[PDB]
Parts: structure tokens; sequence; C-alpha cells
């Protein structure tokens, strides 16, 4: 079965690490951090890795039940919630995943909405929703143990023992104390514990090459900043690769970024077996190109192939 | 002739095309008196997008634009006038042959979500976000005219002339005065004006058949209720069909809902050319079936094909 990519343009793609549209292509050659995100991880022959699952609605989502309001040193009203798998089944910590699929894969204060639909009940359940923040760096962020903590501005109107959904919206803050670092993984089982079953780190191996990211700008609840989330492949590529399961005929696919209005190749890239892109670029920042561009699979090459400079 | 295919995503791997929600169940309602003419999640089998349908899961019921004016409500809450652009940021052209900007909500109700802003000017821009409600039945909901109104509990902290995003989360209410009706279209240009360029209504033509929906339950900000949103096809089908653009070889594709664990067919359905499903079922409610089940295209049939009763 021949390898293929979706023919979706950049303006028709969404981020695999946060529910956002892809805004720009982006490089940062001098990135010192180890790049090892856990969402949007999929091999070219369709093997999902890390915490990656298929739903755009599942990315950085949680499902579970509030247990109790809890004390926390930090501002706001805090709540413990047990988390299940996103499909409602119990999370089994013995499964070989880092955390429930969909769990956020970066450090920061993730802003969103907690909503509840009560179990009990014209035989219709009571509901409530409020803004909420999940600090993924918190010692109480233990999704691998089956529970996390969120904070609200709302002081009271959150119910214990009721089905609870977290819908992510953005970040609460990117100030110094909010610890936003998109390449720092949460400690999924809590402070001082080793993460396990991780998707592997990614890096360029060839000289002059750097990672190419699909970048989205993420909303902020307040403060100054223009934060972004970089994913290795968009969610639609994850969905496509997963379904096709085409054999990878080498370690590296040659892809061309093409303008379909002109038919011209804007640049070429290496699409690696583990599911990430590299380019021959010597600068950091956005790739300035029309958002009607798309990557076209041209052929299987090898690690020794030299890319045309961008 | 390029063969017609459906994605091999299971029910637990599909998302709603009319609101950013996972698919929860398949659902019928034979006695539905309303005309079914939703405008999101509309796509022909040969890949023609219709109504307000666009490809991004993040675009469904989303808005982008700028706030122009604050108006206080006579009783409670603050209202904000917003000019809307296309989701890709370009000016919305009301002379284009669409009902409204793509992604525009296609039902009557109070849609609850978060309005977020990132200022243009500054050396980092200021941000804010607040819970917001868009009443799509309001005389002020005129997205086809390039402007809508949203309300906030927040009384002051929304900025004029700054890039504004609406992230949908659920419904504010489903009480009588909140006018939720998933099959009542908004008046995209206001009450006395006719909606234009609509995707056509859908219905079974043969007796004993009824529409089959992909149903998702939608969160509530408050009050009692268990509201749901029914779409004709999941967003992943829209994306798939759009890319494949396989010729339709008849008016009806016969599809089988199959259990991959046993390989057995649970039921069959008609997938109609205009992009909707019917089944031979004489009852209302969910279809009790495993969520690892999926629809498999078997053959092109004819409108007179008699479905096996469910
Ligand atoms: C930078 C400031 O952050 C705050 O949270 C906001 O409420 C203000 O409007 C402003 O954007
Ligand atoms: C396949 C590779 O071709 C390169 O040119 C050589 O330098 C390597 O040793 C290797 O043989």
């Amino acid at each position: 079965k021949p390898f293929t990519l979706p023919i979706l343009t950049l303006g028709e793609l969404t981020n695999s690490r946060f529910p956002l549209p892809i805004d720009v292509l982006y490089t940062n050659p001098n990135e010192s951090a180890i790049v090892q995100c856990q969402n949007g991880r999929c091999t070219l022959d369709g093997e999902l890795q890390g915490t990656t699952q298929l739903l755009p609605t599942g990315i950085c989502a949680f499902r579970g039940k509030v247990t109790q309001q809890v004390q926390d040193e930090h501002r706001g009203t805090h709540w413990n919630m047990t988390v299940t798998n996103l499909n409602g089944t119990p999370f089994d910590p013995t499964e070989d995943v880092p955390a429930p699929l969909g769990t956020p894969d970066f450090s920061g204060q993730i802003y969103g909405v907690i909503s509840q639909r009560n179990t009990n009940t014209g035989n219709l359940p009571a509901n409530r929703a409020h803004e909420a923040v999940i600090a993924t760096y918190s010692p109480k962020f233990t999704p691998k143990l089956g529970n996390i903590q969120f904070s609200t501005w709302e002081t009271q109107d959150v119910s214990s023992g009721q089905p609870t959904k977290f819908t992510p919206v953005g970040l609460a803050s990117v100030d110094a104390n909010s610890h936003f670092d998109q390449w720092t993984l949460p400690s999924y089982s809590g402070a001082l514990t080793l993460n396990m079953n991780l998707a592997p780190s990614v890096a360029p191996v060839f000289p002059g090459e750097c990672l190419l990211f699909f970048r989205s700008f993420i909303p902020l609840k307040g403060g100054y900043g223009n934060p972004a989330i970089d994913c290795l492949m968009p969610q639609e590529w994850v969905q496509h690769l997963y379904q096709e399961s085409a054999p990878s005929l080498s370690d590296v696919a040659l892809v061309r970024y093409v303008n379909p209005e002109t038919g011209r190749t804007l640049f070429e890239a290496k699409l690696h077996r583990n599911g990430f892109l590299t380019v021959a670029r010597n600068s950091a920042g956005p790739v300035v190109a029309p958002t009607n561009g798309y990557f076209r699979f041209d052929s299987w090459v090898n690690q020794f192939y030299t890319l045309a400079p961008m």
C-alpha cells in the first residue's frame, strides 16, 4: 500500500497538541530543549504513540468526576477530580501509556471550562459550568494515577460526585509563575516520579537541518504574551496515517511543500518514520508562505539525502 | 472511476460536525415534525461542501472578528457588538454564495463559550478572555450581514477594535426562554430576510425509513436538561469525502454497520448522495451498538433498494 498524506492545506489543518487551527509553519534551530511531546505522535505507518488519540475534541480534554474541594497554596478555589479514559471507561494505570490518552503534554496553566451534568434526576439532570485552570506542573497533577486538580474563580458551584468534563480553551497566563514551557512534560504520576511509556524524543540528525513545526497561537485568559504551541504533525495527519497504515519503505519520506495555485514547489522537507519533519533552514521563525500550500509525498529517500535549502 | 470509500474510524473515534463534541451514539427519531436542514456537516458523497460547512473541527460554531460597541442589557449582563470576518481572517464578503461565514452556528439557541482577545498593538500584546453567550435567535445575530452580538457576565473587560475569537463550549440554557431548537435555522441576515444558499433539507423518501443521526450531548452552563446535537455525518466523513471526491455512481450508497470483533453486520443503511443516512427503523432513541463498530461501504445501490429492518 502506497504511502500518502492528506491533501489538506495549512488553512485546513488543526494542531495535534491543542484544539487550535494551524496558523503557520515554524522553525527554531537553536532550541536547547529536548523535543518530546506526547500528543500528535504517530509513526508514518500509523502507530499512535505517547498520549495521542484520534479526536480533535480529546486533545487536552479530561473526563471524570469531582470528588471534593481541596486546599491549595495558590489563588482560587481548588477541586480534585478523578479522571477516566475519554470514552468513559476506567483508566487502567497498568496500560503502557504515559497517562490517559488526550492528557496535556506540556507544563503550564491550561485554561478552559469545567462542565457537569448530574447523574441523578421532567426527569432531567441539573447542570453547571465554570471557567477552570489546570496547572500541569502541580504536584496534584497526577493523571497517570487517575486524578487531577483544577482551580476555579467560582467559589462554590461545583458539585461532588458528578460527571465532569474539561473543555480546554487556552492558557491562564504565561507570566513567570505560570511555568509555561511547551517542551517540558508534566510529571504524569506526580512530583519526583519518572514518566513512562513515552513517545521518543525527535531531533534532526543531518547537518544544516532543523525541526519543522506546525504552529498555533494559543488564547490567553489574561496578561501579556503571544504564546504558541508547536506540533510535529497536524491532527489530520495523525488521523490519516492511523487509518492508512501504509508500510514505511525507508526511514525518510521526501515531501514537497507545493502551492496548488501555481503548482510550484516552495521548499522540500524530510518526513521521518517516527512522524516529524526536518528542513534545511538556517533561521528561526515562521515560514512565510500562502496558507493554501500543502505537503505532497514525492518519494521514499534515505538519511543521506540532501535537502534543497529553504 | 475512483472507488467510493468511508473512513474506517469507529464511533468512539468520530466527532460531531455541528458542534465540537465527540459522537456519543447513533440515534433515530421517526416522528420528528421539524424540517431537517442543518447547514454544518453538509457534504455530498462526491465531496462538495454545502451550507456553512468548513473542514476545521475548531471552526464549527466558531467566530472571528472585532468588538465595536458595548451595550448594556436592560435587565442583566452586557452585550457586545462584533463584526465578524471569515475564520481565516479575511473580510467576509456577503455577496459570496454562502448562507453566512463558514462555521456559523446552524441552530437556534443560546450558545455558550469563551470570547478571547489578543491585542494587535504594543513589546507583548495584552490579552483577555471571558465566558460569553451568543443568542442565535436574536435580531442582532446577523452573521450574513457581517455582524453579531454576544453577551458576557463580565461587565467591562472586553476591548473594542481588537482581534476576537469565540470558542464554543456548549449551551447557556435550554429553558423555554432560551429558545433551543437544533432544527430551527438562525435568520442569518435578520428576521425579515430570507436565508440564502442553503444546503437542502433531508428526509427519507421511502416509507418505513427514517433519518439516522450521529448524536452528541452538549454541555450546559446552568439549569436542567440533557441537550443533544444530531449531525448527518461526522466531521471526519466531511473531511474524507472532500479529499476523495470520488464520483457518485448512484443516488445511494449502501453501507453496513459492522462489528470488527466478529466481522458481522449489525444493520445496514442508505447513505444518500447529498450526504445523509436513512435506516429502516420504526422507533426512536439510541441505536444500541458497540462503539468500536463502523460503517463500511458495500455497494452503490438504487433509491428503490429495500433496507433490512433494524
Ligand atoms: C493584560 C491584561 O490582562 C488582564 O487579565 C485583562 O483582564 C486585561 O484586559 C489586560 O488584557
Ligand atoms: C549510503 C551512504 O552514501 C554516502 O555517500 C556514504 O558516504 C556513506 O558511507 C553511505 O555509503
